[PDB]
């Protein structure tokens, strides 16, 4: 059983402006996408100070990174909050609408696509890098989730049926064919070091 619904106007908006505009600067998806982990690893251990039991359903928190020449698919995978049925429907647990016309107006007077972050929009900055994106997630009040988009102002939702994770969310990068440099050990390492220096959890770049 698969449920299809529409974008937000203003949402189908800012997806067509990162698609669409000449910006050579796209390595900073994967900064946006490691400080969106470390925010709900945040969130899950704030709950646990006052209740141990929210930690049943797995005691490490951390990052992992890897890579997969032969799918094309580069995955970012973390053991934070995650996020209800609610939540992915509801702009993926962010104040989209209004982030999106406070980031179009600064781009108007000056600002840069790099900037995107300081508007509580990073997650979209996938679509610089990604023909497609696909979401598993996982929250102590809920059952486990798959959302999926290829832009084109659609996006599905369904029960996932694979493999359990616990607690936490995945983001898997389906790649455009000239975008496979962010497959390789040497340019995930040099992104990692530059941008994501103070992130105070582990984060593993696993091997091939």
């Amino acid at each position: 059983a698969v449920e299809t619904f529409a974008f937000q106007a203003e949402i189908a908006q800012l997806m067509s402006l990162i698609i669409n505009t000449f910006y050579s600067n796209k390595e900073i998806f994967l900064r946006e996408l490691i400080s969106n982990s470390s925010d709900a690893l945040d969130k899950i251990r704030y709950e646990s100070l006052t209740d141990p039991s929210k930690l049943d359903s797995g005691k490490e928190l951390h990052i992992n990174l890897i890579p997969n020449k032969q799918d094309r698919t580069l995955t970012i995978v973390d053991t934070g909050i995650g996020m209800t049925k609610a939540d992915l429907i509801n702009n993926l647990g962010t104040i989209a609408k209004s982030g999106t016309k406070a980031f179009m107006e600064a781009l108007q007077a000056g600002a840069d696509i790099s900037m995107i972050g300081q508007f509580g929009v990073g997650f979209y900055s996938a679509y610089l890098v990604a023909e497609k994106v696909t979401v598993i997630t996982k929250h102590n009040d809920d059952e486990q989730y798959a959302w999926e988009s290829s832009a084109g102002g659609s996006f599905t939702v369904r029960t996932d049926t694979g493999e359990p994770m616990g607690r936490g969310t995945k983001v898997i990068l389906h790649l455009k064919e000239d975008q496979t440099e962010y497959l390789e050990e040497r340019r995930i390492k040099e992104i990692v070091k530059k941008h994501s220096q103070f992130i105070g959890y582990p984060i593993t770049l696993f091997v091939e």
